[PDB]
This record gives C-alpha cells, structure tokens and sequence, in this order.
C-alpha cells in the first residue's frame, strides 16, 4: 500500500512518508519536492469521529484511523500537484506545471473499434504481468512488519493489476484478533456504507492511472460493461472480450483467451485468519466464472433490467441511517444492491451491483476475490456511471453522507484504506468531467 521507498525500517521507524522528488544536495533534500514548488511534508490528517457500535475492536486493526498506525506524516502538495511525491499532477491535469487539462472518456465496451478493444485486453493482460514501479504490499501486520530479525521488512513487490486485486481484498478481510481465536468479520471499509461508492471510484482511478503510465498513453482509458439489460447470458464474454466459457470445463474460462491464463491471488482465507498473516503476491487457480450458473439461487441467474437503473437513479437522499446494508430509499444503498431499485430493503434482495457480481457465480463473485476476474473492472466502471449521473442529477448533494457514527471505515472524512497518500470520500464526491478529468459516454433510460 506504501511507495517502496517507505516500506523500509528507516521509514517506518520515523513515522514519515515523505520521499525525495529529485534531491540535488543529498537524501531528505527534496521531501516531497520541496526544493520546486511541488508540496511539503506534514502532519497527517485522519478522521477521528466515532463509528457505529457494529465494530467492538478498537486498538486492534491497522485500518483504524487509516494510515495513523503506520504513518503520521505525508507529502501534501501544492496546488494542482499530486502524488507521493508531489511528482505528478492531480485527476485532469498533466505537463512539468501540472497546467495542461486533459479529459478522458470511458465507453461502452461493446462500442469500441475491433483495434481498440484488443488493445483494451492486452492492457489487461500487460497490466497483470507487469510490476508495480511504486507499490509495494505487507505480507504482514504491523506487529510483524519489519520480520523475524527486526530488519527485513515484510513487503513484496507485486503487479499493477494484482496492486489493484490486493487492496481491495484488505478492505475487506476480518480483523484478526489472535491464533485460536475466531476473527471478526462484520466490518468492510469499501462496502456495506456510505464509502461504498468513493471507495470504488478512487479504485478505479488509480488502476487507470497505473495503466496510462505503464503504456505511456495518456488518454487511455477504462471502459464499462452495461450490465443493466435483462440478459440471460453474459455479452462480453466472448474470446475478443473478457473470455468465453470453456468448452472442456463451463466453470473455466475459454482457452482461447489470454485470460485463461491469469491465475488469482489473496485465496488463502484459511491460512490468512487462522496464521495471522496478509494476501501476499504469490498467485494460485484459474479464475471461476460461470454466468447464470447458480441454479441453487434463481434470483442470481438473470442480470438486472434496464428499468432497475432508472429507478435507482429517482432516489435523491445520497445514503439514508443506519448507513449500512439494511438503509431503505438510500440511493447508495439501491445501486450497491441491497435494496430493490425503488429504495425497499428485503434481506432476500439482490439487485444491481450485488446482482451483476452474483450472476458470474464464480470468483467475481466471493467477496474476497472478486477483483481477480477483470470483468470486475467493466462492473464499476458503469457502477461509478450511474455514481456520476446520480452526482449530476442532484448537485453532488454530500449532506446525507455522515460525518459520524457511520460503520468503521465509512466516515465522510474517513482516509479510504488502503489507499496512499491518504484520500477522503470527500475528495471523490465530485462530478467526475470539471474534477477528475473524465466522463462517461453513455445514455439513460427513459
Ligand atoms: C509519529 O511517529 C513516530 C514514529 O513512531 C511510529 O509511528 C507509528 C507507525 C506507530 O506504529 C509507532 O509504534 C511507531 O514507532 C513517533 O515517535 C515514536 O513514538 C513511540 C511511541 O509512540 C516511541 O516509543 C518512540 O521512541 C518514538 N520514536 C521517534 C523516533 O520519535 C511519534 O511520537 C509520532 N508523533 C505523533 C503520533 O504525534
Ligand atoms: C504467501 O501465501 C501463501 C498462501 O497462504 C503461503 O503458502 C501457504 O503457507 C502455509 C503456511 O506456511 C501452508 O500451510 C500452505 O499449504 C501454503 N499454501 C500454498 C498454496 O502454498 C506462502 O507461504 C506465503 N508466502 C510468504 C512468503 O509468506
Ligand atoms: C455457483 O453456483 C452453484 C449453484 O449452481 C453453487 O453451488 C451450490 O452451493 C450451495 C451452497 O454452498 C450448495 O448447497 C449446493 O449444493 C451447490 N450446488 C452445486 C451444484 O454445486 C456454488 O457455490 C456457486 N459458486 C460461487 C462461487 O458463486
Ligand atoms: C522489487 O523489485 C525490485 C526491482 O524493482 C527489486 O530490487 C526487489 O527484489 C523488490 N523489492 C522489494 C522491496 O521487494
Ligand atoms: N458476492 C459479492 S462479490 N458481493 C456481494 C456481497 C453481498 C451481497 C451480494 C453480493
Ligand atoms: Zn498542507
Ligand atoms: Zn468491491
Ligand atoms: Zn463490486
């Protein structure tokens, strides 16, 4: 989650990420390119409001008071600078003075050239293979993160795309509480609350950004899937396209596809919460996939209508109390899937999101996992769409997202964990062409 120059014991024993820029008289010379006018090193703001009483645990968890229990100093740089080092330009901006605009647009994968979306594949592919320059993950918590001897710190390098898988995965994975003892899973910092949509959304953005850079195409751009249409069957996935199903094993992807030979991490939940460690860079099985598979659950075997979508876009209250899985006429709520597209919770309900990662009823579709199956990216994608329709429809009304009591992790203010630098929901809760520097090509049912 650090910047490799961080994940060190020097670092870590100081409490400070602040990485040079380009020092030109010595180490600690050029902190978060200070010598230009790029940023500055301080102190570290985090959110300190309460959370609702679902999480007993506090003092146990690294993702508490995200990133306090690793670091209490970063870089903030200046004006429209932006990164660990103040090296880069914020969402929208590029050139050496951050001061050129750029706009990207994120299509409908069906829509693209038969050249653009073999180019949008083997990004994929290349993006899973190719190492993180900045990244680096823990393979341990922090009790253990400088090793056995106390001087080998316990981080791996790891690709741009699993970077992308392993965040993800420490949103959401349980709070160990001790070997013999059972871990507590009812807490997620990146779903099931009102972060649910910022979460993604910054998700998204960085996996993109990673991606411009690894081609060294600035306009590169993600696509998305619309979901959203009654089928049976899943229309990308064909050989061209996210892979089709194997004709040798329907829970395999088609070897046809390159991504039949993408194999997952973070798939040892047994030895994670039970040992104490952390998903590390070591990858496993093939992705599962098996759309309209689940015959065990006829809900799940039909993608949701055209008609859900407009619907989830009519409720205007952002997120509703108690904030959580269970919220009715929460538009965050609705569109995450836990709520029919009116705004009527029903524990029995899956809708939207939830539905569209359960009809694949394979590995985009286990909570731990999903991110593994790239058709993830395509899912919100168009998830984070409707999150830009809705911003435009109602003035990017932040007022019910709550600065307290919402479940740990959740809090307007809180930093999104694991994410570096640090970044708030606040920062995403923006419509996306003036703030972020991309838009969405698409149309509305109505
Ligand atoms: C800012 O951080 C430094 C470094 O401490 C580390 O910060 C966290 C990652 C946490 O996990 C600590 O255990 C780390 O040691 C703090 O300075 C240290 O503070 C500890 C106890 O808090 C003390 O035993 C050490 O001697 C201190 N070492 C140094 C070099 O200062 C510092 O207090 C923090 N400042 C804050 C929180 O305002
Ligand atoms: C990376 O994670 C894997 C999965 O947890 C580790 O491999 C497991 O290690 C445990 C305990 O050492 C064994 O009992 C399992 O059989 C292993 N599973 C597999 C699939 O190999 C691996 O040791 C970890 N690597 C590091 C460096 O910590
Ligand atoms: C994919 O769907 C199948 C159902 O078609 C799931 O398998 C069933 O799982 C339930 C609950 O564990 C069992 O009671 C059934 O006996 C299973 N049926 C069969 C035919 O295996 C499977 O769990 C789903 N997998 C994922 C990852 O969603
Ligand atoms: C990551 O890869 C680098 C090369 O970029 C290499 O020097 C080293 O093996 C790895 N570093 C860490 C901290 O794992
Ligand atoms: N299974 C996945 S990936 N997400 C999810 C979570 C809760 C309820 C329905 C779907
Ligand atoms: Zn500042
Ligand atoms: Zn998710
Ligand atoms: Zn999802």
């Amino acid at each position: 989650q650090f910047p490799r120059q961080c994940a060190t014991v020097e670092a870590l024993r100081s409490g400070m990420c602040c990485p040079d820029l380009s020092p030109v008289s010595g180490p600690g010379t050029d902190r978060c390119g200070s010598s230009s006018g790029r940023g500055r090193c301080e102190a570290v703001t985090a959110d300190s409001r309460p959370h609702s009483p679902q999480y007993p645990h506090d003092g146990r968890d690294d993702r508490e008071v995200w990133p306090l229990r690793f670091f209490n100093r970063t870089c903030h740089c200046n004006g429209n600078f932006s990164g660990h080092n103040c090296g880069t330009c914020r969402p929208g901006w590029r050139g050496a003075a951050c001061d050129q605009r750029v706009l990207i647009v994120r299509r409908n994968l069906l829509d693209l050239s038969k050249e653009e979306k073999n180019h949008f594949v083997r990004a994929l592919d290349m993006a899973k293979r190719t190492t993180h320059p900045l990244f680096v993950i823990a393979t341990r918590r922090s009790e253990e993160i400088l090793g056995p001897d106390g001087n080998t710190p316990q981080f791996e390098n790891i690709s741009i795309y699993n970077y992308f898988v392993w965040t993800h995965y420490y949103s959401v994975k349980k709070t160990f509480l001790g070997v013999g003892q059972e871990s507590f899973g009812e807490v997620d910092f990146s779903h099931e609350g009102p972060a649910f949509l910022t979460w993604h959304r910054y998700h998204l953005l960085r996996l993109e950004k990673d991606m411009q850079e690894m081609l060294q195409e600035p306009s590169f751009s993600l696509p998305y899937w619309n979901f959203a249409t009654g089928k049976n069957v899943c229309d990308i996935c064909t050989d061209d396209l996210m892979g089709s199903r194997s004709n040798f094993d329907s829970t395999l992807i088609s070897p046809n596809s390159v991504f039949s030979q993408w194999r997952v991490v973070c798939d040892s939940l047994e030895d994670y919460d039970t040992l104490g460690t952390l998903c590390n860079s070591t990858e496993d099985g093939p992705i599962r996939r098996n759309p309209a598979g689940n015959v065990a659950r006829p809900m799940v075997q039909r993608l949701p209508e055209p008609q859900d979508v407009a619907q989830c876009l009519e409720v205007g209250l952002f997120d509703t109390p108690p904030f959580y899985s269970n919220s009715t006429n929460s538009f965050r709520n609705t569109v995450e899937g836990f709520s029919d597209p009116t705004g009527k919770y029903d524990p029995a309900v899956s809708s939207l999101h939830n539905l569209a990662h359960l009809f694949l009823n394979g590995t985009g579709g286990q909570v731990h996992l999903s991110p593994n199956d790239p058709i993830f990216v395509l899912l919100h994608t168009f998830t984070d769409a409707v999150f830009d329709e809705w911003l435009r429809r109602y003035n990017a009304d932040i007022s019910t997202f709550p600065l307290e009591n919402a479940p740990i992790g959740h809090n307007r203010q809180y930093n999104m964990v694991p994410f570096w630098p640090p970044v708030t929901n606040t920062e995403m809760f923006v419509t996306a062409p003036d703030n972020l520097g991309y838009t969405y090509e698409i149309q509305w049912p109505s």
